[PDB]
């Protein structure tokens, strides 16, 4: 089972945190997203456009369910994943951590907010306000470890994560000993 599964937003550091906590631990590192497009040789956007969120979702759930049977190291979630039920219920037992950040942090860490085509329309900051508000109740539910990113750097986020992961070794009276 993974050392580490990470959920978050968009720019909450899956990808940064994902690099330096399996740089850290020795491990492998997968991300669902690029598991999907390696399995199935289409883009997350074609099976989408294509086949619908649904299908995207099955897909998503089978190769979810896969990783965390088959992957030892750090996994990485889709922003999507916890809105399968199914997902939310592979996921019960494993280690997972939610990469907290906040909207104004999430637009900033996301290439900034848009121009605003019209004044009785939404722009950037405000769609990500209304993905925050749909997605950030899942990551919580499902979440083992919370950790706050907004104010610690990436090297602290990984500092936090590795001092509530520790794996004490069994063999390691008998170590000391030869
Ligand atoms: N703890 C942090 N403090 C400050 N900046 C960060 C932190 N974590 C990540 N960043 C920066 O925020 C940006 C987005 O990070 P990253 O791509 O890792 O997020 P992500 O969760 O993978 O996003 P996506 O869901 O779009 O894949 C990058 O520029 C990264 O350097
Ligand atoms: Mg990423």
């Amino acid at each position: 089972a993974p050392k580490a599964v990470l959920v978050g937003l968009p720019g909450s550091g899956k990808s940064t945190i994902g690099r330096r906590l399996a740089k850290a631990l020795g491990v492998g590192l997968l991300d669902t997203d690029v598991a999907i497009e390696q399995r199935t040789g289409r883009s997350i956007a074609d099976i989408f456009a294509t086949d619908g969120e649904q299908e995207f979702r099955r897909i998503e759930e089978d190769v979810v369910r896969a990783a965390l049977a088959d992957h030892d190291g750090v996994l990485s979630l889709g922003g999507g994943a916890v809105t399968s039920p199914g997902v939310r219920a592979a996921l019960a037992g494993h280690t997972v951590v939610y990469l907290e950040i906040s909207a104004a942090e999430g637009v900033r860490r996301t290439g900034g907010n848009t121009v605003r085509p019209l004044l009785a329309g939404p722009d950037r900051a405000e769609k990500y306000r209304a993905l925050m508000a749909k997605r950030a109740p899942l990551y919580r539910r499902v979440a083992t470890m919370r950790v706050d990113t907004n104010r610690r750097n990436p090297g602290a986020v990984v500092r936090h994560i590795l001092s509530r992961l520790q794996v004490p070794s069994p063999s390691e009276a008998a170590t000391l000993e030869h």
